[PDB]
């Protein structure tokens, strides 16, 4: 959905959840980082053009999901 269309409902707060996500990573749901991994992939693949699904919320757990296991 935040990687849909144009439409944008809830922009900032989908960036917000995908914070919450990496914490699942001390409770060992492997997936968790790894969906969110492969979404953030998916936004830095096939696009290379925007700073779309917010940079902001884009740069930093990219960050951190490089120092996992």
């Amino acid at each position: 959905w935040i990687f849909n269309t144009e439409i944008f409902p809830t922009v900032k707060e989908k960036a917000a959840i995908l914070t919450k996500m990496l914490a699942f990573e001390i409770r060992g749901e492997p997936s968790l980082s790894k969906l969110f991994y492969e979404i953030v992939l998916k936004l830095f693949d096939q696009e290379h053009f925007n700073n779309t699904e917010i940079t902001v919320r884009m740069e930093q757990p990219f960050l951190v999901g490089t120092r996992v296991e």
